[PDB]
């Protein structure tokens, strides 16, 4: 079984680029990060900053999570991110995603020792 921290890395980390290259970035990334294996993950955000920078958020602004839990943190600075969301023409096994690049604050849920990101809650 994949650890929560490892799952967060696979789903939400892409430090290899400064920002979404093209409109096909999401189709490519959602497939390579295995998020279209048995079904198309409807929504997924990828962060284009170093793993260290994202992990550091767990020691930044403590804020409420959408679900009410209090283990969420909002990055002090904005970060390059890409939101990947299924389009209307998307239908397994032919997943299709819209790529939306943005520079905003990220909010992640943290847990464990080390205290690292285990969920991507939202971006602001």
């Amino acid at each position: 079984k994949e650890t929560a921290a490892a799952k967060f890395e696979r789903q939400h980390m892409d430090s290899s680029t400064s920002a979404a290259s093209s409109s096909n970035y999401c189709n490519q990334m959602m497939k390579s990060r295995n998020l279209t294996k048995d079904r198309c993950k409807p929504v997924n955000t990828l962060v284009h900053e170093s793993l260290a920078d994202v992990q550091a958020v767990c020691s930044q602004k403590n804020v409420a999570c959408k679900n009410g839990q209090t283990n969420c943190y909002q990055s002090y600075s904005t970060m390059s991110i890409t939101d990947c969301r299924e389009t209307g023409s998307s239908k397994y096994p032919n997943c299709a995603y819209k790529t939306t690049q943005a520079n905003k604050h990220i909010i992640v849920a943290c847990e464990g020792n080390p205290y690292v990101p285990v969920h991507f809650d939202a971006s602001v």
